[PDB]
RNA sequence: GAUGAGACGCGUUUUAGAGCUAGAAAUAGCAAGUUAAAAUAAGGCUAGUCCGUUAUCAACUUGAAAAAGUGGCACCGAGUCGGUGCUU
DNA sequence: TTGTACTGTAGC
DNA sequence: TACAGTACAA
């Protein structure tokens, strides 16, 4: 009657067993649907769930930000065709649409195949005067007499298309782009962060050494030669290594222990910073920061070369010089590997492929590629001395558009074209009308705020409209409702409160917040409070020596101290309340109590907003307070996330006895100290009461609300589908209690608990008719390793049953607290049936992989657009199969034409599986099938099981792919070996427990001899693999006299040849396996396709042989 | 630890940037190369400077969909479950 | 002309 | 890890 459900969540697979209260599985003959001979099979109520593991929402992110990203450059494209086309009308008819058409093959290209004149003659007189853009960018810039309107637009298209960052607010000026002024904020934060042996740099000079054009290593020796006190490997040469984009190890100068490494390297904009931060600690992010603006300036300079004159367009003229000194040395480097090395003349310049200079620009060779294949031949060849350096200072040969190009501002493309616009002004009147439009196009950014400028149709917008009309860079002002819009951003970014989730969480800068991580670690009140007004508010890093100096010693006269609570200094600060104190300079202003709401709001604003729009709003409303300079400084400072608690929690609720707040507790607790987590915890204390009341609030609005990874929520969401079909099994009769594995414990014991129990009455709140049992993973690996019911992963997948077993008997023994229970556990754990089931998914994501593949002659290339042949325009390979679909008609076969009829699987892509199922008998007469027999369309998805002779069963990849579906049961002896084979020297256990398990595997060794025979047997019977057979057998037999350690582990490996799923590479002692690959899915037209549920116990049988 | 907004620079793809000489040639020698346009998931309609890779998904019967419903028990054994006995 | 075998490919 | 490209058996 009474039974047990035992249950083992992971990321991709959920276990589950049902047991009585005598610990044992029932068995069951369960029914069986379908056109199959068999009527009832009997099964077990064991088994596990398996499957791809869920995704992050990041990816689909990043992908859907590229995508507006390109939709609004085409569009900031179209603003400025719209400005150009009435005037460009008069001058050419058809610029703009040999500009859109120049994709195309000429026999697709309606008009010229030259885009700009549209005559050969001009377009070699334009490439010859200009043979960059950046040559008619200068001109433009350079030019007083009446130019061509068409290169003008040539010109503004290429600014306003690729306009640079955004990195910078504000015009530029030096105190922000010189080198020497954010080298100088570097080295004061890096006096600010330690304040303890600090380095001063007044009389030095950045711009002569950091701009000096020299090899990197060069430059830092030098550097560091500048200053006795710092070495190469310190941690300012450790920062100032970043800030030249080396690789430094930030670990050695922290002494972590695992290796992090930091490189702003051209797609990895500092994110990688996440992983040493999460260890170092946040106050050194701002160090790092700026020294990531330091490269910024160092990159800006070394490409703006030309700024030493003030005679033209910087950025145009130094790409100029680049093209020209790239020709004088080419020329050279051409004849000195002719003169004297005519051998690889050709496999450099002319073979494209083994990154020579044809493979540089030719070929995918990058720039490092190709100084390093060069390298060697320059060490080589003589007179190559002037040119190495160039290597040595990355310089040689350098390109116009590189992976550098992302440390320009957009304020240079604005002045360059600001320049342009004045230059031409009288001469075209429209220009003149024009120019704050063009320069609004090219300097207008959508703000952190406002998000996506949707009417309603979006996910993602909260924008608000105060109107109804399109949006335009030069009317966004008057149609954005700003304060509403700016209002939906807080209400939006707001995290909540894990304690009180109703809470909006405090800024991690907040200043109260400050206050609760420093006196959280102290009580690890009057002592507190004098320590707190002495040290803390007054320097920002306070270590032991200065407590015992300069309050112990100083106030309370004590000589020797000892304090053991803190060992070197204190992790948190108030460094926000320094901060403040440094901007307003009005100390006493804090001290008031009132102010405290205005200080915590404009912490808050700058933890909202990076613009200076709505920040100039939000804090304009407290000038009554303060003015002037104190505004002008703080309108400059930002912060960056969030704190645990709310605002609501810290200081907000209040204890129903004691009339303390957390905070309150936390300053004054009489006579001894007490901590955060035990003031939660503490009975005495209604914040307990409070918090376990006010935690809890569908499924759904459980699983999306909670805090998690989908990878742990797509468990959670089958293992309470696996309990929903287990309660369905047994009669819909409810277990007497639900066993579950290890926070998200009391999460997802709610979500059980709140299933099953859906009863109350007047006096009992909650009737327990089921009890959801929580039970933490050492318990069970303990009960496992010390009564020897060993586990391995590699043998089957049947670990997660026989874990979701242990779990309910241990839970069961657990909560109704050696002989038969031995006997059937271990009975239980060496029993064969177990239903694993590999969960069927349509598969969704991109419907090909991204690598745009070159022109062929093959049908196989898939169109990148509707009208682009891919036989001429190249275009995407290797298609993503949602699912197959299993088609019988007729196809037209033979020269002579006869209809054959045909049965084959045929997979439906991504792409084409909307198209399939608005029409699927329309799809299919397209491909060629006619005569279809519609309602013998079987859908299948991946994973899809077919049992085949001899118990022969095969998962359906894709439409031309199997997999391996059979489960080798092991005997729990077997595996009980192989477990205490491996591992024989690192139990650390006592040496008696040691010794009997070393006899136990020493006096059975034959039992390996019978184990590779177990492989042979099962691999011969289902796996079909005899070449592969026949390589491990003889393998082994070579390899019989190597001891136990090497060989129990290799035939540990050697179990991928039977485990399910793809066939994978294992390897031996020193021979590696080629996996035997399934492509072909013609021996499933007539096997028996299996429709599992999800706990597999009732099945649907359907003989393919038997259709068509 | 989840989620979201705004931006940059590469890369790839086709085309434009007239190749010359010896050549019956399959080709050989030389010259040249750095840039730009267009696309960057096919596309969708409520046509927005929006949306399109996350999450959900065994089979059958109802239901536009949502959603609901659909499958006997005990014992003896074990090569992916078998056999025996009651029951409608 | 249709199936198999072996090796190579895949955005940041 | 499924698909692509080349290379053979009929």
């Amino acid at each position: 009657k009474k039974y047990s459900i035992g249950l083992d969540i992971g990321t991709n697979s959920v276990g589950w067993a049902v047991i009585t209260d005598e610990y044992k599985v029932p068995s069951k003959k369960f029914k069986v649907l379908g056109n199959t001979d068999r009527h009832s099979i009997k099964k077990n109520l064991i088994g596990a769930l398996l499957f791809d593991s869920g995704e992050t929402a990041e990816r689909t992110r990043l992908k859907r930000t590229a995508r507006r990203r390109y939709t609004r450059r085409k569009n900031r494209i179209c603003y400025l065709q719209e400005i150009f086309s009435n005037e460009m009308a008069k001058v050419d008819d058809s610029f703009f649409h040999r500009l859109e058409e120049s994709f195309l093959v000429e026999e697709d290209k309606k008009h010229e195949r030259h885009p700009i004149f549209g005559n050969i003659v001009d377009e070699v007189a334009y490439h010859e005067k200009y043979p960059t853009i950046y040559h008619l960018r200068k001109k433009l810039v350079d030019s007083t007499d009446k130019a061509d309107l068409r290169l003008i637009y040539l010109a503004l298209a290429h600014m306003i298309k690729f306009r640079g960052h955004f990195l910078i607010e504000g015009d530029l000026n030096p105190d922000n782009s010189d080198v020497d002024k954010l080298f100088i904020q570097l080295v004061q934060t890096y006096n600010q962060l330690f304040e303890e042996n600090p380095i001063n740099a007044s009389g030095v000079d950045a711009k002569a050494i950091l701009s000096a054009r020299l090899s990197k290593s060069r430059r830092l020796e030098n550097l560091i030669a500048q200053l006795p006190g710092e070495k190469k490997n310190g941690l300012f040469g450790n920062l100032i290594a970043l800030s030249l984009g080396l690789t430094p190890n930030f670990k050695s100068n922290f002494d972590l222990a695992e290796d992090a490494k930091l490189q702003l390297s051209k797609d990895t904009y500092d994110d990688d910073l996440d992983n040493l931060l999460a260890q170092i600690g946040d106050q050194y992010a701002d160090l790092f920061l700026a020294a990531k603006n330091l490269s910024d300036a160092i990159l800006l300079s070394d490409i703006l070369r030309v700024n030493t004159e003030i005679t033209k367009a910087p950025l145009s003229a130094s790409m100029i010089k680049r093209y020209d000194e790239h020709h004088q040395d080419l020329t050279l480097l051409k004849a000195l590997v002719r003169q004297q090395l005519p051998e690889k003349y050709k496999e450099i310049f002319f073979d494209q492929s083994k990154n020579g200079y044809a493979g540089y620009i030719d070929g995918g060779a990058s720039q490092e590629e190709f100084y390093k294949f060069i390298k060697p031949i320059l060490e080589k060849m003589d007179g190559t001395e002037e040119l190495l350096v160039k290597l040595n200072r990355e310089d040689l040969l350098r390109k116009q558009r590189t992976f550098d190009n992302g440390s320009i501002p957009h304020q240079i493309h604005l002045g360059e074209l600001h320049a342009i616009l004045r230059r031409q002004e009288d001469f075209y009147p429209f220009l003149k009308d024009n120019r704050e439009k063009i320069e609004k196009i090219l300097t207008f950014r959508i703000p952190y705020y406002v998000g996506p400028l949707a009417r309603g149709n979006s996910r993602f917008a909260w924008m608000t409209r105060k109107s109804e009309e399109t949006i335009t860079p030069w009317n966004f002002e008057e149609v954005v409702d700003k304060g509403a819009s700016a209002q939906s951003f807080i209400e939006r970014m707001t995290n909540f409160d894990k304690n009180l989730p109703n809470e909006k969480v405090l800024p991690k800068h907040s200043l109260l917040y400050e206050y609760f991580t420093v006196y959280n670690e102290l009580t690890k009140g009057e002592q507190k409070k004098a320590i707190v007004d002495l040290l803390f508010k007054t320097n920002r890093k306070v270590t032991v020596k200065q407590l015992k100096e300069d309050y112990f010693k100083k106030i309370e006269c004590f000589d020797s101290v000892e304090i053991s609570g803190v060992e070197d200094r204190f992790n948190a600060s108030l460094g926000t309340y320094h901060d403040l104190l440094k901007i307003i300079k009005d100390k006493d202003f804090l001290d008031n109590e009132e102010n405290e709401d205005i200080l915590e709001d404009i912490v808050l604003t700058l933890t909202l907003f990076e613009d200076r729009e709505m920040i100039e709003e939000r804090l304009k409303t407290y000038a009554h307070l303060f003015d002037d300079k104190v505004m002008k400084q703080l309108k400059r400072r930002r912060y960056t996330g969030w704190g645990r608690l709310s605002r609501k929690l810290i200081n907000g609720i209040r204890d129903k006895q004691s009339g303390k707040t957390i905070l309150d507790f936390l300053k004054s607790d009489g006579f001894a100290n007490r901590n955060f987590m035990q003031l939660i915890h503490d009975d005495s204390l209604t914040f307990k009461e409070d918090i376990q009341k006010a935690q809890v609030s569908s499924l759904h609005e459980h699983i999306a609300n909670l805090a998690g990874s989908p990878a742990i929520k797509k468990g959670i969401l089958q293992t309470v589908k696996v309990v929903d079909e287990l309660v369905k099994v047994m009669g819909r009769h409810k277990p007497e209690n639900i066993v579950i594995e290890m926070q998200i414990t009391k999460h997802v014991a709610q979500i059980l608990d709140s299933r099953m129990n859906t009863k109350y009455d007047e006096n009992d709140k909650l009737i327990r008719e089921v009890k959801v049992i929580t039970l933490k993973s050492k318990l069970v690996s303990d009960f496992r390793k010390d009564f020897q019911f060993y586990k391995v992963r590699e043998i089957n997948n049947y670990h997660h049953a026989h874990d979701a077993y242990l779990n309910a008997v241990v839970g069961t023994a657990l909560i109704k607290k050696k002989g038969r229970d031995f006997a059937t556990v271990r009975k239980v754990l060496s029993m064969p049936q177990v239903n694993i089931v590999k969960k069927t998914e349509v598969q969704t994501g991109g419907f090909s992989k991204e690598s745009i593949r070159p022109k062929r002659n093959s049908d196989k290339l898939i169109a990148r657009k509707k009208d682009w042949d891919p036989k001429k325009y190249g275009g995407f390979l290797w298609p993503t199969v949602a699912y197959s679909v299993l088609v019988v008609a007729k196809v037209e076969k033979g020269k002579s034409k006869k209809l054959k009829s045909v049965k084959e699987l045929l997979g439906i892509t991504i792409m084409e599986r909307s198209s399939f199922e608005k029409n699927p008998i329309d799809f299919l007469e397209a491909k060629g099938y006619k005569e279809v027999k519609k309602d013998l369309i079987i859908k299948l998805p991946k994973y899809s099981l077919f049992e085949l002779e001899n118990g022969r069963k095969r998962m359906l990849a894709s439409a031309k792919q199997l997999q391996k579906g059979n489960e080798l049961a092991l005997p729990s002896k077997y595996v009980n070996f192989l477990y205490l084979a491996s591992h024989y020297e690192k139990l650390k256990g006592s040496p008696e427990d040691n010794e009997q398990k070393q006899l136990f595997v020493e006096q059975h060794k034959h039992y390996l001899d019978e184990i590779i025979e177990q492989i042979s047997e099962f691999s011969k019977r289902v796996i079909l693999a005899d070449a592969n057979l026949d390589k491990v057998l003889s393998a082994y037999n070579k390899h019989r006299d190597k001891p136990i350690r090497e060989q129990a582990e290799n035939i540990i490996h050697l179990f991928t040849l039977t485990r399910l799923g793809a066939p994978r590479a294992f390897k031996y002692f020193d021979t590696t396996i080629d996996p035997k690959q399934y492509r072909s899915t013609k021996e499933v037209l007539d096997a028996t396709l299996i429709h599992q549920s999800i706990t597999g116990l009732y099945e649907t049988r359907i003989d393919l042989s038997q259709l068509g």
